[PDB]
Protein backbone atom coordinates (compact mmCIF):
# COMPACT_ATOMS: atom_id res chain seq x y z
CA UNK A 1 0.00 0.00 0.00
CA UNK A 2 0.78 4.16 -0.05
CA UNK A 3 2.71 5.27 2.42
CA UNK A 4 0.24 7.47 5.36
CA UNK A 5 1.17 11.11 4.21
CA UNK A 6 0.39 10.21 0.28
CA UNK A 7 -2.77 8.86 1.40
CA UNK A 8 -3.42 12.33 3.31
CA UNK A 9 -2.55 14.15 -0.04
CA UNK A 10 -5.65 12.30 -1.77
CA UNK A 11 -8.06 12.34 1.40
CA UNK A 12 -7.83 16.11 1.65
CA UNK A 13 -7.63 16.48 -1.49
CA UNK A 14 -11.46 14.56 -2.25
CA UNK A 15 -12.48 15.60 0.98
CA UNK A 16 -12.49 11.72 2.53
CA UNK A 17 -10.18 11.03 6.10
CA UNK A 18 -11.09 8.68 8.37
CA UNK A 19 -9.76 6.86 11.27
CA UNK A 20 -6.84 5.93 11.65
CA UNK A 21 -5.85 8.63 8.68
CA UNK A 22 -7.51 11.55 10.18
CA UNK A 23 -5.99 10.89 13.89
CA UNK A 24 -1.78 10.02 12.02
CA UNK A 25 -2.37 13.28 9.64
CA UNK A 26 -4.43 15.82 11.70
CA UNK A 27 -7.09 15.98 8.85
Amino acid sequence: GLPRKILCAIAKKKGKCKGPLKLVCKC
